[PDB]
């Protein structure tokens, strides 16, 4: 087997897979650990966007009332340190202990926000296991699908700790821990041990290329056989080459610029609104996407399935009206900085060049201010920043609720002063089951979350890969790679 280089843009702070929810973890955890239910982007011929929810560690489940799910585990399966994996391990996965309860704000910080009303599962026996709600949800089976849902080993994350264990993780994944060189590199191994499809891989290594045109020259000398984040200006020039392909697809996320409501300046909506109002998205989408990239109508994308609006009118663009609320509000003429990770995300720095220069048109003053992995400065030092949220469930309710909603960190940690309506519908969406009145109230969330600009949507990217033509790899319609029957050479 062949040994694969990776030329990434970046590589999350930990491999604990709660903590590695970002753009760049979940491509690294997905081989590392395995999920109760999987999802099969590539089932009836889908280009990688099938929606259909597969068997993985659990063989089959069933749920029993409004608010439980069993499940039956696969037998015999072993976790990289050896150890057979069992109820014990999945109820540790989702237990107050580890995920949802006070105590373990300080092990995943996102845990409770990121969480369903959770109650402690219920262990039948070794491979029978309860996952329940205090309240009813009809959302568990989606969650358990989802990267907040990785099986970790109850025995050895208990003994190494939450920080230790996303330093030397241990799953029951298809690939295996080796090394991880901070700011660095992550260098995995096969497991040929694994349950399922097997490795077709020897090794695989996420080398950290920040700089895309440095990812574009080590393809083309060749240092790496698939690179990541490239913008479609990219793709004329590496299909210039008989070896190299770009490989593209838009997926089930969204890139967003958000504001530290904290400060003075962004306390109230008026200035928030007027940047929204600015943010000529066709053109960017023109410019930059070379037309690759969707805008959609607001907090509303078909993943959400039943709670998706394919009826809801586009976001609103008006310079006038812009230029009418910057005059009305405090602000005085200071330049306002917005944090960028240089390019992080793709395109992230000419869009802010863009949007300065859209700014500039209305009023505002906004300044760049680049900083690099782990040295993003403290809240208290930030105004205006770039971000993205990936849509992990099939339903409306994530990223709104565990992102925007009260007990998410836009309210609590970004000063987000969100209307007492906004937050009564976030409670009613998570326990009402589908029908017109939780559609209505998405819908409601929806013209509030646009009104009040806690975040401004920009576009969900499509996602460019660039890969050796030797190397058979399709992406999927997700912030992550999929190896699993979707890896070959020759
Ligand atoms: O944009 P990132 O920080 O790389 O990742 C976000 C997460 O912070 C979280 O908001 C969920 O969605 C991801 O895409």
């Amino acid at each position: 087997r062949r040994a694969l280089r990776l030329g990434v843009n970046g590589l999350p702070n930990s491999l604990e897979p709660v903590n590695a929810i970002s753009n760049v973890g979940p491509r690294i955890v997905n081989q590392i650990f395995d999920t109760l239910i999987a999802r099969d982007f590539f089932a009836k011929g889908a280009p990688g966007n099938a929606i259909d929810l597969v068997p993985a560690l659990a063989e089959s489940w069933e749920r029993i009332d409004e608010k439980s799910v069993r499940f039956k585990l696969r037998q015999k399966v072993m976790f990289h340190d050896g150890v057979e994996l069992t109820a014990d391990d999945v109820a540790y996965t989702f237990s107050s202990e580890r995920l949802w309860g006070p105590e373990a704000i300080k092990k995943i910080p996102l845990g409770k926000s990121y969480s369903l009303d959770f109650d402690e599962p219920v262990v039948e026996d070794k491979y029978t296991v309860t996952l329940r709600t205090k309240t009813p949800s009809y959302l568990i089976e989606t969650f358990v699908a989802s990267w907040m849902s990785r099986i970790v080993p109850k025995e050895y994350y208990k003994k190494l700790g939450a920080v230790d264990f996303g330093n030397k993780p241990v799953g029951t994944g298809p690939y295996k821990f080796v090394e991880f060189v901070a700011g660095d590199r992550v260098v995995l191994e096969a497991n040929d041990a694994y349950w399922g499809p097997k490795p077709t891989a020897s090794k695989i290594t996420y080398q950290i290329v920040a700089e895309p045109a440095t990812r574009v020259a080590g393809l083309i000398s060749g240092e790496y056989d698939i690179i990541t984040t490239l913008t479609p200006d990219d793709i004329q020039l590496i299909n210039s080459y008989p070896d190299l392909e770009t490989r593209g697809t838009l997926i089930e996320n969204f890139h967003m610029f958000t504001f530290n409501m904290n400060q003075e300046v962004f306390k109230d909506k008026k200035l928030r609104r007027a940047l929204a109002l600015a943010v000529n998205r066709p053109i960017m989408v023109e410019a930059l996407w070379k037309k690759q990239a969707s805008i959609p109508a607001g907090f509303n994308f078909p993943n959400y399935g039943e709670t998706f609006d394919p009826k809801r009118k586009a976001m609103e663009y008006n310079v006038e009206e812009a230029k009418r609320l910057v005059k009305e509000s405090g602000y005085d003429g200071t330049p306002i900085t917005y944090h960028t990770m240089g390019n992080y995300y793709a395109n992230a720095m000419p869009a802010l060049m863009m949007m300065i220069e859209m700014w500039k048109q209305i009023g505002v003053n906004v300044v760049m201010k680049t900083y690099a992995p782990g040295s993003f400065p403290p809240d208290n030092q930030t105004w205006m920043r770039n971000w993205s949220n990936g849509q992990w469930m099939t339903d409306a309710y994530a990223t709104i609720v565990p992102e925007f909603g009260p007990n998410g960190q836009v309210q609590k940690r970004w000063g987000w002063k969100a209307p007492a309506e906004f937050n009564e519908l976030c409670q009613k969406v998570t326990v009402l089951p589908n029908g017109k009145e939780r559609f209505d109230a998405y819908n409601r969330m929806r013209d509030i979350f646009e009104e009040e600009a806690p975040a401004v949507i920009l576009y969900q990217p499509y996602d460019v890969y660039a890969a050796r033509k030797d190397v058979h790899w399709k992406p999927v319609s997700f912030e992550m790679m999929e190896f699993r029957n979707n890896l070959s050479f020759g």
